[PDB]
């Protein structure tokens, strides 16, 4: 049920495909930040989830470079898929920008995105 | 200078190839936790980093499921590559385990790994 | 604006007094984890926020030790107060448990809590 | 012990006092960022740690307003005190800046500071 087009609360668009090999592949389009149009994404999910009610662990990465623009940053979303009526992906994320060593302390933003298909 | 074998301070070994597209492909062997043997990794990196002296931003993910076991969890490392004599990959990570939604508040461990050649 | 009772989506209850000086004092009661009854909180807030409509920065810490129970752990919430329609305090938090050195890699949980007056 | 003068890897000076009541009080002086001189800090720590070799959980907060300037931001450090050998304090921290609603996704930085007495 992961495979599909999802939207973040931010309004960003997350198009993903979950392979039977546990792969995640698609594109990301951010509603905010130093970004434009779509960015490639790759990640991994648990292809054989617990059957107890547990969500499905997954993660994916976006390097914020594409054909038009390079923010010299990468975001990784770590989280889980939750099934049901209104399936959601609840994540937390780390957005690291390349920095000088002096500035590494402020290299990384953290936050949380929730994704629905609506 | 990212492609090859990297070693975290925990003892873990990260084996990776960086493709010109911006792909990261490889395998991770954890020294800790619910883990055994090698695990597939996939991620992205900035193929065209800045020149002012900035590291190369990258991130990758491991779903802790392989031939030998399934821990029902995944880790994303987000951070940057810093070249030079003692190159490093300096990361922060998020490890999300699948939980009931009642337990989702404690789903996610945060930490940091420094990798070296 | 900050002084008073606030409620976590989780169910937890947070009572604070914001000192003119920038002090945060009060109690926290968790709806989850190794916790029982109320715990002391202390923290700091920006007592001179900007006037552009920007939220008010603040933070607080709870060590999960009280007269009843001790989890050997601590949580810090970092975030901002937003006033208006429905005032809110939006946060992210870090919960660190005491661990041996060999288990330090798994010492800390990360999440987010949004608080409201109702 | 936790009381004393601590130095982060960053060069920052952490001057803290751990009370009997489990309070953390003192001043923080960052070597980096939109800050100068000393800022009040306040926090909590576990006054009754385990005795299995487990570290000591604690955390504190700094609002980055003082008499010289106001960054409209606050950091919280969450971590644990590790005694014996080169005693040290290992933390992760969250730095939230007051922002509009639109800009809240980039309001929070995250990192890790290790403190030693050297
Ligand atoms: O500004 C950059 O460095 C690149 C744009 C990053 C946008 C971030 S990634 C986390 C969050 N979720 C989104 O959909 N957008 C923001
Ligand atoms: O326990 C699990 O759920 C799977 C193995 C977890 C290993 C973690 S990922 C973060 C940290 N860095 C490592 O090299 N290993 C641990
Ligand atoms: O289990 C412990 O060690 C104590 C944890 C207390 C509850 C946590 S703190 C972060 C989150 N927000 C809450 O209101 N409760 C949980
Ligand atoms: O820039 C600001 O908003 C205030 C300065 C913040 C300095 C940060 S707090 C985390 C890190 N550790 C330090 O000692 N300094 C930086």
């Amino acid at each position: 049920g992961i495979t599909g087009t999802w939207y973040a609360q931010l309004g960003s668009t997350f198009i993903v495909t979950a392979g039977a090999d546990g792969a995640l592949t698609g594109t990301y389009e951010s509603a905010v930040g130093n970004a434009e149009s779509r960015y490639v994404l790759t990640g991994r999910y648990d292809s054989a989830p617990a059957t107890d009610g547990s969500g499905t662990a997954l993660g994916w990465t976006v390097a914020w470079k594409n054909n038009y623009r390079n923010a010299h940053s990468a975001t990784t979303w770590s989280g889980q898929y939750v099934g049901g009526a209104e399936a959601r992906i609840n994540t937390q994320w780390l957005l690291t920008s390349g920095t000088t060593e002096a500035n590494a302390w402020k290299s990384t933003l953290v936050g949380h995105d929730t994704f629905t298909k609506v």
